[PDB]
Formats: structure tokens, sequence, C-alpha cells
């Protein structure tokens, strides 16, 4: 039930283009959904009938005239438009929830019985389209993606929570690879964003929005190439104790690297190890939120035959004015009796919006980090696993093999001193110091937290000379420094990251990235190590190789005859760069004949091959 | 009377954004008439009550509910909407047909007492213009155009061609000059102006022009054409702004007659004068194939609870099948299935032509070089004939008294290319694949050799996609429709980018009335025509004098004749000399020994021999 | 009050149907003309009448469905308009319809009673009108009041064209930062506002631009400032910090000029001449009116089975054409008896619109003027003020002062030969000479005024011959020269006059321009002379400066110390462009302490300040 009746508010189109005073009086709007949906704070009650009672479909409002005879209506005679239809989804008393088309102005009337009260208002709405997909509607068909929507004194309206929404995804680029080229023909019914980025160390992003038929080539710089299509997912593309042993593992994800352990009389050690994966996790002070303001703006205090000067009252982002020679004695909007002798003060601020919680951004300074990695370990009979930062120091508490991680080869970040974070999305951007706030731009109203933590804004509102035939107090404002820096916030660092980094954030970190080399010291289990124990003595080693293609994934093909004493396990490795093996161990037999797998880059390769102890020389064309 | 009844359909916009499952679904719409018309598919029957009979103004539906109760409405509660009002035309049963304005979606809904379903499709309409002009409105006024539009397996409202008005635009005040025309334009809307040289290098240029300018254009002294916004293809030129075998060369120039002069020992002068009255230039034409707007069918896909389905190559139109594995779960989750992780969907389907392929498709041709006829009209003294002949050494127009043989043109020109497109009357050099060699998206996407589905081959790249477990939908993409691409990127047709002022037509493809290089001609004139010196007035001592003279006229030149005759008779007066040619052949010479004749040039000072019946002079002026 | 003629019925083009009918609220004629986004309808049908024409504030009548005669009656409630969307009409003035429409591609009138929907639609096209230099598309709750015109609420019978007021909005201050030479102008609007500015100096490189959202625009300051409108604001300008005697002054508004006048044995003068005001009044020729023309076009004479060579009907815009074989036997064409042998006459002609009064222009020719000056001189105790022209002899005549103001140094004018007013705007324009007129262009028709005197137009209209199924005459015309100068009329003489002049317009003048010197003659009463008859000998004058600002109105402070022998008041002036005084007058004591107030625009600057008699020098740095 309810405490509160529908009230009558002045609005400035009414049927008639002319200016009145109609209940329907439209206050407020919210236009910040990802959805294409709007809420409307409107003068008129709904869900109740001549009381505060429970009509599913009723609705009251003040009268045509004023004698406080709050007649009621069939909440089916009620229809928003703002340049089109609107169909409506949810009533909450004094608000309004419905899907509307263009965004002009916006429309709240009632159709009843001939009677015809509409009030409008001059609010801007956008076309609304969540994807890298534009879509005039959410496809029957196609993907669900994270994004926010209206759910279906203070907190009484429909809420802003996060959910998911359906967007359409592109038609799958028929795609073209040749010599170090990706050309990708392109085919679709509506307006797809195309995001690239090379993997490489000089990545060039480039963005642009694709329609209908086109060709778009890229090279492919040897690193490959990322690219996402239009929300798809992102494919990428290439160009086809113990003992202590210190090696350095290239920093690349997934690929292994094989080495041979070479301890005096004992048997070569199988050694290949993984960096399965690396994160690098900077630290992150950060120093405010910011988000779309909201200026409140309190009934002017008006002073009939005095002066008023007004007093620096410290909050949000404050300001006021006082105006003389207001308001003549009769009317003019108020009571006053002298003439010149008038003052009125003007005083407004801003908050945060009903929604700043829902979206928002984090200004955060970022300082140079630590870096984790998952090594995988593989020696002998047994593979390990252990995560091991990045310094000459911490050891990688794996119980059966200590490992230390040397200091990386060359301390890279794909972030700058100053960054922003938007929903999953990190920016680099210069953003302002807290306090020192220039208004319309990126944090122009800022927090330490959404706690309203002393909120201090610098908004640019100008107070003007209200004119005398009503109380009114007018007002400039500057725009919100966040929307202007939303609508023109780059390509994410998650698209434009220089080395294949996969940006993560809630711990920021960029994930798998790819350069330069690791240094580890591995301290191998002696129990683990077979010394000269091999029964079979091993002679007379020479190479064959049978196949080879150039610089594929593992086309080479070669053989080992030789002459061994008895049966056993050796550890074949390559011993020059210009090649490695696909396998590091293989079971020698007595018959003398060992088949291997290699791969290459290279037409007429030269490389020594190693069994167990002995060593050869390879040979073929590719 | 009907033998089926409305049913339900699942939708995705119904009143509320929500999906629904209403009536009044809307399965397909064809956005294909040159005309602003729309045909639409919905799942309600219109025309019938309660039972499938003659109501012209009800319909009838699935009822809220599910109780197979076919309630009934008046027809007069039933609007279409796309982002605004929408009128209908007709009522076809399941099918609607309207006019409609901008074109982001489409809705059906009703309106009656209270109750509010509405199903809207996500089709995106254009605003569709057929003239050269733009319009909003066919106009009470102005032209009527080819055009085709809907009527008012089969069962549609059916694509006719037939007359749409087009608004003819504001006269451009035009202004000739030397080797030269402004054009001063003043439209109200958007009209196109195009041109293209009457020369060998036409360098054609199209623009849409709107408001007031003003637009020159050089005449090389070959003139050309100019249309204007579907006015008709005014051109401006620039003038000051057996027998007697006998063997010519006549320039290829339609309408310019040709002045000759048959000289034969001891016979007279003969008038001969040659018009090409009509060339043609008609090539040979393979057909390849048709293609045009195709469809694809989607058939329910065949689900198999608890194995395997490995589909297989089903050979036709442009089929696709893909085979997915752990679709559904159990009950309902995914078509009353038992297993989880043990389920197989084939989504397969093909393409095939639009129900409307027949009335707008194109044709690929490929065209070998050609043969020419020519209307040649000869004269000889007292008799005029006409005779059709081919333009090669050898076969003669079988003119009964009038042997002629067109030698083999000067030089072998064509308007086109090995390979042509014919889409409506018009045709476009393009070199569309050949047959087989389909790619997608582009012209030729989907091919056959007829109408008639003659083997249509195509290639759409059709995607199949991983269907969700909520509803067995068959999920898809696919390329863009090669035709409709190539049509909004055809470009201006050959009739209009021609490089000799040719007249392309097509039924027989055929460059009519180009105008290059000289005809040899062979003629064979009947003795029975000729007289040997048998004018009794012996002719003697003739002069030149000119009146008048204007240079590069029409016919500005004014010489008289003095001379001496013994009696009287009839002459054929004829210039020796192309610097000047004479608009008249005869004259009546009589005793007084005064002759005025008029002739054209295009010089200052001239040098011409004239010559009556057997005696020749020469003649001067200043122009 | 009661009427004397009723609805008829009209071939309409669209009806409900696309299809041509012959229906009631036949539109005929409709107007777009008013600075507001209103429109005036002339449909076929009457409204606030019954049965008989009576007095129904709530009724409409019409013809049938059929064409019985049968006036039947509906109310006024059905009858709805509509362009591409929504109209709400304002008044009913019989056959008169009057409402705010939105976009304006078509305008379709419409009955929407019991069922039977009749609708009459037209092909005209209606543009977005906003008076303002600033874009909305609803006139706020705020901002301005402005002249415009627009039609009543309240031959000669539709709602006539009034000039009144409309409300645009005013723009967001600009946030302006004056530097060296310099202004930046960071600028926040919410839509689309226009920026003008000019140099005030000789030279002014005239800058128009529309901006929207954010951006920043600097502007030198040439050392003779700059003014800049920005968006209907006001136009803020930014800087860059009896004896007769002869002098030159400045002309150059409220500065006022320091002299001395010396005479033999007399003591020196206060003399201060203040330009208070110039106008440069130039002598105008008005050409002639122009505006919209309407185009008339009376029923063709069709003479059935004869010839009819049409004959010259001097008038207006005349044009006829006689057009042969028109119409077949009857319903073959125009119901007659012969075939080929048919001829019509097409005759049109153009009058001025029914609001060629309320919006036109002014062809006016503009050969060289006269100038007057506001003069204000003050000699000691008294201070007069004349207003005088600016030639060799016409005397101010003030009564007690004769001034007589040389001719100007260099003769200057704003305007050009051919000068065009439109509405308080006044354009540099060529238009043609009267009788000369080119169609579509400006002054494609003429009038020496506005009560049709003569009025000679050439408007290429082009007759077409008549196809054969109805009476109808058709034809195509140019555009109208006059909106088409109006779409392109450049940004008026007020924002681009070349010395900072004021425009004005009703006598044709340029108000407080600022160029070259103007000599005077100063013819002062001997009875305000002093002649050495003050009891002081002053000797022994030294100069010393306290303070000085650069460049600044008054930030110069000097003091001197000398040595008189009594009291007395002595006249302050400055022998040197380089730096002028404050004040011209001193009331010199016998103490020997003079403080006086001066500005310069230098750093190190020389000038010799003159007391009584004396001279000296000062030095500063500044
Ligand atoms: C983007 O890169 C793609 C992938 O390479 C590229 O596609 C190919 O371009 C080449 C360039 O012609 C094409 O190769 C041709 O094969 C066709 C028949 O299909 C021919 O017409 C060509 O012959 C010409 O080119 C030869 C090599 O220069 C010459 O020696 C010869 O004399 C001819 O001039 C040629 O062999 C190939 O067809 C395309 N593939 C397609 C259809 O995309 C594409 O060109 C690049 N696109 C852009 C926009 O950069
Ligand atoms: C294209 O279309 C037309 C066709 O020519 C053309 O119209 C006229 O062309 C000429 C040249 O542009 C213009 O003639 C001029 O008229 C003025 C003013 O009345 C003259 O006195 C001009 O100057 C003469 O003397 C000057 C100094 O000696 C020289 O400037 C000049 O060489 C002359 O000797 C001059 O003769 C005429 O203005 C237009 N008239 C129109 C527009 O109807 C048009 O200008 C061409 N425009 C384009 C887009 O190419
Ligand atoms: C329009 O003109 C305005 C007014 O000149 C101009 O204003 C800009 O103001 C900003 C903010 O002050 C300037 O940005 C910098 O501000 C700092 C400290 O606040 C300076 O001292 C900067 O220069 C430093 O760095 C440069 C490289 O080391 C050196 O040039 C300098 O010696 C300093 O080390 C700098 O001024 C900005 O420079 C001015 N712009 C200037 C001066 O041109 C605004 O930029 C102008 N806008 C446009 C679009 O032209």
């Amino acid at each position: 039930f309810t405490l509160t009746s529908p009230y009558l508010g002045t609005c400035s189109y009414c049927h008639h283009t002319v200016p009145c005073f109609s209940p329907v009086k439209i206050e407020q709007v919210w236009d910040e959904a990802d959805d294409n949906t709007i809420r409307i704070q409107t003068s008129a009650q709904f869900g109740y009938d001549q009381s505060g009672a429970a009509s599913a479909n009723k609705y009251r409002y003040m009268s045509l005239k004023q004698d406080h005879t709050v007649k009621e209506g069939t909440m089916d005679d009620i229809k928003i438009s703002t340049s089109g239809p609107c169909r409506r989804l949810s009533y909450k008393g004094y608000f309004l929830l419905a899907k509307c088309p263009p965004g002009d102005s916006v429309t709240v009337s009632i159709v009843s019985s001939n009677s015809a009260t509409s009030c409008t208002l001059a609010r801007k709405i956008k076309p609304k389209f969540v994807g890298r997909e534009k879509y005039d509607l959410p496809p029957v068909h196609g993907k669900k993606i994270p994004c926010t929507v209206y759910d279906r004194k203070l907190h009484l309206p429909f809420k802003l929570i996060p959910s998911t929404c359906m967007v359409p995804v592109a038609h799958a680029p028929n795609v073209i690879h040749g010599f170090k080229h990706i050309s990708l023909q392109l085919d679709t019914d509506h307006l797809t964003l195309l995001t690239t980025r090379r993997l490489g160390a000089n990545p060039e992003p480039t963005t642009e929005w694709i329609v209908g038929k086109t060709v778009r080539n890229f090279t492919v710089d040897r690193d490959g190439l990322e690219y996402i299509w239009g929300n798809h997912e992102p494919v990428r593309v290439y160009a086809q104790g113990g003992y202590e042993h210190a090696t350095t593992v290239p920093n690349v994800p997934q690929i292994p690297y094989k080495a041979l352990v070479e301890r005096a009389g004992y048997a070569p050690l199988n050694l290949e190890i993984t960096v399965m994966s690396s994160e690098v996790l900077p630290s992150t002070n950060q120093e405010y939120i910011t988000c779309k303001f909201t200026t409140v703006v309190p009934s002017p205090k008006i002073k009939c035959c005095g002066s008023l000067e007004c007093q620096p009252a410290a909050h949000a982002g404050y300001t006021c004015k006082v105006f003389g020679g207001v308001y003549p004695f009769m009317w003019g909007g108020a009571q006053c009796f002298c003439d010149s002798e008038n003052s009125q003060m003007s005083e407004a601020y801003v908050e945060l919006s009903a929604d700043c919680a829902s979206d928002h951004a984090q200004a955060i300074k970022v300082h140079t980090a630590a870096m984790k990695v998952g090594l995988r370990i593989v020696y002998g009979n047994t593979t390990s696993f252990l995560d091991v930062y990045v310094n000459g120091v911490t050891p990688g508490t794996s119980k059966d093999l200590k490992v230390i991680a040397g200091p990386i080869s060359a301390s890279f970040t794909p972030f700058d001193h100053k960054v922003v974070i938007h929903r999953g999305l990190v920016y680099n951007y210069d953003f302002p110091e807290y306090g020192a706030m220039k208004p319309g731009a990126f944090g122009d109203i800022q927090a330490t937290s959404l706690t309203s933590k002393d909120l201090i804004a610098s908004t640019d509102i100008r107070l003007l000379k209200p004119s005398a035939k009503n109380v009114h107090v007018p007002y400039t404002q500057a725009s919100s420094g966040f929307e202007m820096w939303k609508n023109n916030s780059g390509r994410p660092l998650q698209e434009t990251a220089p080395f294949g980094c996969k940006i993560a954030v809630n711990p920021l970190r960029a994930v798998d990235c790819s350069y330069g080399n690791i240094p580890i010291s591995i301290d191998i289990p002696n129990a683990a190590f077979i010394r000269t124990s091999d029964a079979p003595l091993v002679s007379t080693v020479k190479c064959e190789v049978s196949e080879c293609t150039y610089s594929a994934d593992f086309g080479g093909m070669a053989t080992l005859q030789y002459v061994s004493d008895r049966e056993g396990q050796c550890p074949v490795h390559s011993h020059s760069s210009t090649a490695t093996l696909q396998e590091s161990t293989v079971h020698v037999l007595e018959k003398g004949a060992v088949t291997v797998h290699f791969s290459t880059a290279s037409p007429q390769a030269n490389f020594i091959v190693s069994l167990c102890g002995k060593k050869t020389t390879c040979n073929a064309e590719c």
C-alpha cells in the first residue's frame, strides 16, 4: 500500500507545444543500460486505484483541475512514445520502464476517454548495441555476452544489474594463408569490428569496422598475429642434495625445451622444460573511482528585500552565486514586496549517479612487477611441475625439485605508469592526479571508492540569473568526462598488447606474453641419474635422413644405424639450434636401427645429433 | 474454401521484447519489387471465419492458449507496421502485402479488444525508387516506365512486370558555345546526369545532382550525348556552337547521304546518293547460365537419440551438412532423448531459386565476333531503291533490281567484351566466372543453364553452427547474395558507355547505329537507267559565282552558275572535292544560262570543283 | 460567424491506398515559411460547423463518400494530421489547418471516424527549422527570447504570419583563457552552436564554424583585439593587454583625447575630446523588393475542334504554350468531339506569396556617405557636447561652442555599391539590376514595393503537354531564387565588418567604427580662458615613477617634485604617444609633490610629461 500520492508538475510540452502544469510530469530519465532500455520518472502513480491498493492494472493521478481530486484510470490506457511506439515492461509506482526507438525526446501520455494529457521531455537517447557487432534487435541466434540492464528519498527505482545479452556472431571469414600472408575474405550483413595486432614486439594494432564484402590482407611477421573479428573469439595465425644444472629457457608458452644433462661418468639425462604459463603481475595503487555524476539543485533560498552573501559550503562539486534585483514586487514567481532590493542564491552540486556502482572506471597507477611461471620439467622417468617467481632468489618450493628462475633477460611491460580499468578492460591512459581534475575530461569527478569516500569534483557549473516569471534556477555545466572518455576510450590493451599478451583484470596481469629468455637453475635429485650402468656399450653411430619438409611442425625423418652390446635407453638430442628433435629418449635395441623425427626451417641443414654418448652428423634437402 | 488452418510459431519479439510462441508468426518476407511494396508470410489465415469460408473481411488464428481453439476476428483490426504506419492492399490466406516506409524490422499485430499479440521480424527494407530520379511518392505527374511489382509451391502474390510512374526533371536551361555546353540545372530532387562522347573515346561521366549548379562539357567535334534524369537522351554537336559495277567507299554514319558521280565513257554522269539508313552489329551469343537471388532451404534436423550420425554427401543444389555431437541432454532439454554426451544432430541445408528468380535474374553470356547488317538506301537517276546487306566481301543484298555487296568494314570494332551480363534490358561488360567456377557472394554465386532449374550449381559459403540445447533450431551463417550484391554495384549500362554512340539493344544482342570507319560498296547499276550523251542540249562554258556563304552550317552556301546550253534538259550537279557538298544533286537546266544551287562547308576560304552535266568549274568565297 | 460556402471534393494522389482518388480533405497548398516549426495546411473540408455553417467549436463537415451532395458531419475530435509521425493541430480555420509536424517528407490529412478512413496526402517537403545560432529540437523551458516570425492562432482568410518572439537556448559559456596575444576558447556544448569571430582591425579575416561537444579554439589577438559571438550569446570582444584651435583626434569611440591649449600670456587650457559615437550614413537607393513567389495556374482554356493561338497577356511572370491534338473524343481525352483536331492553351504566372510581406529582402544600391560624430568636449570648468558632420564645412550648432570637424583622414566604408537587407541583416551582394533577372538566383522576381508596384519575374516556367485522362495542366519551374539565396546568404556584415563597425538597419549605418584621425577646429569662448592670473610661479620640476604595469588600463604611477610660489591649477599632459595620462589637470600646492596616474604598453618607456609651463622626463621598467 502507498503512503504518498500522485502530484502535478510544470512541463514544457503538453499535447500542445505550450508549457503546461500537468500530471505525468517527467522529472528525470535514465539511459545507461547496455540494453536498449529506459527508466522514466513521472509524477503519476501506477499499480493503485483510488487508494494505495493492489491493482495490477490501475494507475492514479491528480485532476485536470486542482481539486486534489485523485481520480483513477486503467493502466491499460497509458502509453509511452519517443519518436515512435514504445512498449513498457514494468510499473513501479512513480516509475516507468520501456524500450524505445530513436531518442530525440520522451513523451508520456494518457489516451483515455478523449481527454489527452501528455508531458514530454527534451532528452536524447542514442542507439545502443553492446557487441562488436551492430544489431537493431537481439538475435534469436547468436552469443551470450556480459552486459548490464534494468531489473524487472533514495532507492526505489528499477536497479541496474549486470547480466547477459545476446549479440549476433559474424559470418566466419573465409581465410587464405599464404607466404607471410593472410587475406581475409569478409562478408557481413551488418557492421562488424575487425581488430588485429602482431604477436611480436611491435604489434602495430589495427581496428576497423567493416560492412558487406571486402578482402583484407595482413602481413605475418614470422611471430604470427591475432585477429578478433566481430565478437568472434580471437583466432591467431602464424608463419608456418643433487645436481645443479644451469640453462636458459626462452619465455614462450607451450613450447618444450629439450636439453641434455652431461655429467662425468653418468649417463645423459632426459630434460624437457615447458613454460606452461607466464604471468606478469605488477603492483597496483588504485587512485580513485569515477563515473557519470548527477547534479543536485536544491530549491533556491530567496530573501525578500535583503542581501544574501553566500558562503563556501564545503562539499562534492559545490557552487553558488548571489543574484541581485531578482524578482519584482507582484508575482514574477514569488511573494516578495521590494523590486530592486531582492536577492536569490543559486546553489548546486554533484553526486554519483544512482548507477555509478554498476558502470564506473578505476584510475590506477602501475609500478614494476614480478612474474610467476608455470614450469613443467621432465627428467628421466618422472615429470614434475612448479610455479616460480622470476628473480635470482625465490625457489619454487616443489617438494622433490628445487628450481630458481633467474632474472628475466629483458624487463618488459604492456602497461604504462598510469592505467584505467573500465569493465574487464584496461587502457593505458594518463588520468589526472587525484584532486587535479579538469572538467568534461576523464576523471572530472573522483572518489577513493563507491561509498563516496570524500568525492572531489570539477564540472564547470555555471549559475545563471533567473528571469522573473517562476522560481527556476538555471545553469549550464560541462559534459560528463566519463561518458566522454567512454565514447572515446581506445581499443583495450587486451587488443593492442605488444607481445601477444593476454591482459587480465582482477589481479592486473599480462598472461602468456612471449619475449626473451629465462635463466633457470635446476637441482635434480641424484636419485634419478643413471651412471654408465646401461649394460650396452654403444659404438659406431651414423646418420641417414629418409624424408624432410622445410619449416613444418615435424616433417623431418632420420634413421640411425649403429652397434650396441646390449639393450638400454638412450637420450637423443641435437647439439645445434639449426634443428630440434621431437623425442628426447629412444629404446636402443641390438638391431642397430633407430628412427627419429625432427623439425627444422632450412633447405640444406647441418646438425650434430647425439645418442647416449656418441655423436654424428646428418644431412638432407628440404 | 480452405483445407488448412492457422498455426502457431516461435517469434523473437512479441509486444514485449521477449521471444514468444504466438500466431501471426512471420516466416519470410519479400523485398524485391521495384515498387515500394512488400510481401509478408504469416501464420494466420485471412478471408475466412470459423471455417474456411468466404468472409471478405474476416481472419482466423490459433488461440492465446493452445486448445486448438481457432477463434476468429474481423480483418478490420489487423494492422502492419515497420517503423511507422503500413497500409495493406491484399489478403491471401496466409499472406499479406503492404507498402511500408523505412525498413528496420517488420511487425504484424492484432489490436482487437484489448488483447494485443504481435510478432515482429528482423528484416531490413530499403528505400526503393526505380527512376533515374529520386522520389518518395509516385507523382500525379510524370512518365511511365518499365518496372516490376507484386500482383493484387505457388500461392503468393506473383511478381509481374508492368509500368511505374517516375517524375521527369526540370529541363536544363542549356547554352551552346564554342565546342561548349554549359548545363544550368535546377532540381527539386536527386537526378542522375549521364554523358558520353560520340567519338572514339567517350570518357563517360555519371553524377547525381541536386538543387542548382552548372555543368560545362567539351564538345569534341563529334558531339556528345547527355541523359538527364530519365529524360530522353538528347545529344549535341559542334557546328556553330547485267549492268555497270561501281566501286566506292561510304563512311559508316547513319542518316548522312553520300553524293557521288558515276563516270562512264560516252555515257552521261549518274545521280548516285547512298544513305546508310541503319547499321547493326550482331555478335554471336553463347548464353552460359542464369543467376538470381537464391533461397536457402533448411529441413528439420535429423537427430538420433544416443548414437552417431555420419552424414553423407547428398548431391544437389548448394548442399551442406555437418555432424554435431553431444547435442542435447535428457527429457526436456533438447528433444526427448535419454543420453547426455552420446547425442548427435545432423545439420543440413541447401539453396534453390527464389520464388521470383524468374521475374528478376541476369544472363551470363560470352560474346564472340559478329556480323553487321546495314540498311542501305541507294538512289540512281529517277529511281531510289533500298536493300539490307551483311558487311563482308561476299553476301549480296538480294534487292531484286540492284545487286549490292558491301565489302569488309574498314576496322573491326565492338562495344562488347568476350564476356557480358544482361540484367533487364541492360547489358554490362562483366567478367562473370565460368560455369561451375563459382565464388560466393560475388556475381554468379549460383548458376543454372535455365530457369527450369536445369542442373543448378551454387556456392554460398553456408556455415552450420552447433545448436544450443533449449530448442531444436538449426543455426547457420551464409554469404551474401552475389546477385543482389552485383545489382547494387552494377555499373552504368553499356547503352550509356558505348564508345561510338552505339545504341545497345537486347533480345538479339546488338549495337544499333554505331558510327565508325568507312564501308566499301560495289554497286551493279542496271544499264537500263544510264543515259548516253543523249541530252540534246549541248552544254558549254560554265562558270561559278558564290552569292552568300556561312561557315560550318547546315546549308549556308549559295552559288550560281552561268553558262550556255543548246536546249533544255536535266543535269546532275556534284562536287569533286570533300571540302564541300551540294544540297541538291540534280538541276533543271534551261536556256537562260543561270543555275542557283545550295551547298554546305566548314571552312573560311574553300576551293572546290563543282560539276554540271559534263562540264566542270571552280568556285570561291569567304565564309 | 456562419458560412456561405461548403466543403468540396478534390482529386488526390495518395488516399490510404497508394492509388490516386477523388476524396474530401484534398490538400491544395501548404505553407512552410515560419521560423517556428509550424505548418499551414489548406484542405477541402470545413471545420467549426455542423450540418449548416454554424458555431460548433468541435465539429467539421465534408462531402460524402459518394457524391450525393450529402454534406454529412463529424466531430472535430476524429481528425488527425500526420507527416512521418504524430502531428498536433493548434487551430481550425474553416478550410485551413495549422499544426506542428516533425520530419517533412509528405503531408497526410485524414479522418479516422467510425471505421471509414479517408486520407489525402501531399508530396511536399518540410525541413527541420531552428531559428537561433543554436540547434534545438524543442524550445527550451530555459533560454533567451529572440526575434522570429510565426503563424497566428486567432484572398485573406488564412492564419497570418506575424513577427514575434521565439525562445532559443543559450550555450554553455566557454571557459576562456587569455594569453600572449592569445585566446584559447575551451568549448563544451550539448548541441550544435555557431562560433563567429572577426578582428577589430583593418583586416578582420572573419571566421565562422559550427561546433559540437568538446574542443579548444585558439585565436590570435592582433593588438586591435577581436570580437567573438558564440551561439546566440551576446558578442563579447577581447583585446591585447573666441580662440580657434586646430587638433586632430583619432576616430575611436570612448577614448578621450587630452591636449593643451597654448596661448601667449594666457594660462594653458583643460582640453579633452571624446568621440562618444560615430555613424557612417551612406545614401540608399532601394531598387526592388523580392521574396518567395507563388505560381498561379488558371484552368486551361480548351477549344473543342479548333486552333488556339495564345497571345502575349502582359503581366507578372506570364507564360503560355499552345498544345495540339490534346484530348481524343470523350474519355478519350477531355470531353469533346474531334481527336487530332484539339488544342489546349497552358498558361500560368507568378505573384507574391501570401507572406511576401513578413519575409522579404531589399535590393539596395549604396553610394558614398556622410558621417556624424558624437563629440564631447571639456574646457576648464565646463563640458559641452555637439554632433558634427565630418566635412570641412558644417559647424556643429552647439550654442556656446562652434566646432567644425574637417574631412576624415581616409574614406572607408563597410559596404559595397550593392547591398541586400534581409531582416535586420545586411549582406554585400551583387543583386542583378531591376529587370535583369536570372531565375532561381536571387532577385528572380522583383517589385518596387510590396503593393505589387509593377512586379517583373523570370522563373523559368516550362509548360508540358498534358496527357489525356484528366484536365490537368503540368509544368516544371525553377527554384525560389529567394529561398535559395536565403539558405546561402553568408554571415551578415554585422559580423564581418572590417573595423569593428556595428552595422545598423533602418537608416543603413556603420555605428562606432574605428579608423583614421579626425581633424577638428574648436572655437573656445574667450570667456573661459585664464590669463596668467594664477597667483603662483612654477619652477624646477622633476619626475619619479613609483610603480608601473605594462599594457594595462592605468597601471602607471609617477610623482612630481617641484617648487611653486603659490597655489593654482596646472594642466598635466604627455608630449609623446609612448604614454598618456589618466588625468589632465592637477591642484598644485606649495608642498611640491604631485601624484599622477598613467598608462603605457612598453617595458622601458621614455616620455616627456608637462606641468603648467614646465617639462621633464620620466623613466621606469614595467
Ligand atoms: C591479398 O593476398 C591474396 C593472397 O595471395 C591475393 O590473392 C591473389 O592475388 C594474386 C595476384 O594476381 C592472384 O594470383 C593469380 O592467379 C590468378 C587466377 O586466379 C591470375 O589472374 C594471376 O595472374 C597475374 O599475376 C601473376 C603474378 O603476378 C602474373 O605473373 C600474371 O602475368 C598475371 O598478371 C595470378 O597468378 C590470386 O588469384 C589472388 N587470389 C585471390 C582471388 O584473392 C590478393 O591479390 C591480395 N589482395 C589484396 C587486396 O592485396
Ligand atoms: C561554362 O559555361 C559557360 C559557357 O562559356 C560560361 O558562361 C560565361 O562564360 C564567360 C567566361 O567564363 C564569362 O564571360 C565574362 O563576363 C564578364 C562579366 O560580365 C566579362 O566582362 C568577362 O571578362 C572579359 O574581360 C575580362 C578582362 O579583359 C576577362 O575576364 C575575360 O577574358 C573577358 O575578356 C567575361 O567575358 C561569363 O561570365 C559566363 N556567363 C555565364 C556564367 O553565363 C561559364 O562561365 C563557364 N563556367 C564554367 C564552370 O566553366
Ligand atoms: C592554445 O593556446 C593555449 C595557450 O597558450 C595552449 O595552452 C596550453 O596549456 C598547456 C597547459 O599549461 C600547456 O601544456 C604544458 O604545460 C606545462 C606545465 O603545466 C608546460 O610548462 C609545458 O611545456 C613543458 O614541456 C615542453 C617540452 O619540455 C616545453 O615546451 C616547455 O618548456 C616545458 O618543459 C606545456 O606548456 C601547453 O603547452 C599550452 N600550449 C602551448 C603553450 O602552445 C594550447 O595548447 C593551445 N591549443 C592549441 C590547440 O593550439
